[PDB]
């Protein structure tokens, strides 16, 4: 409401967001039951296929305090060619300011073989 | 961290921290100190109201239970061409290293001096200086 609540709204939002990308590269990386997870199946099957889906991969979640991220998933191959070495994941996650549609968004892209850091990013943005 | 799966944690951690310094920063700009308003904030009032004011950056460290460190530094300045409170704009700097590397998350956040509006706002991690 205030311009002081703005901005407190507007780190909570960068939190949460950045809190989701936790949330996702944890369930991409932590196995279930003794196996991978749903999520690292599906983009193990696509890092070696030369044709792979990117249809995305979205959940949202709700931490502890009531705040919400908004998470998708999604990889492509470099352009022009194939394999796992050359299959790079992107991480979005989305959070909304209290009080407002306009959201903070982080994105998180790595390389599925090392699983280095390619590119990272985050904005506040405009509602949608 | 070393490892990659580490390093991508680290980079989150580090990011965490960088915010939170930021939030601890404005929250010590607003806050009264003792019925009167805090040193950092009487400074920029000076600052705001002076047709050159000092461009010297004001430091501060927030340390957080889990051990990590965020380096604060704000500082002002007037839009070009402009003068008085109402366009002066206030910068905070919030670094935080990430665990076992000299690399860091920068969170950078400009707001008005008058408004307190957000101007403009951004974060990177940024290579050893
Ligand atoms: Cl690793």
């Amino acid at each position: 409401q205030s311009q002081t609540q703005r901005m407190y709204n507007y780190l909570k939002a960068k939190y949460t967001a950045t809190s989701g990308t936790q949330l996702a590269w944890g369930a991409y990386l932590d196995p279930v039951d003794g196996n991978p997870s749903s999520v690292y199946a599906e983009f193990d099957e696509r890092a070696h296929n030369v044709d792979p889906s990117t249809e995305p991969i979205k959940s949202t979640h709700t931490f502890k305090d009531g705040s919400v991220a908004e998470i998708e998933m999604n990889g492509q191959l470099v352009d022009g060619l194939t394999g796992p070495e050359n299959y790079n994941i992107t991480i979005k996650s989305k959070s909304k300011l209290a009080g407002s549609n306009d959201y903070y968004e982080h994105i998180v892209t790595f390389n599925f073989d090392t699983k280095g850091i390619r590119s990272e990013e985050g904005h506040l943005r405009s509602a949608q």
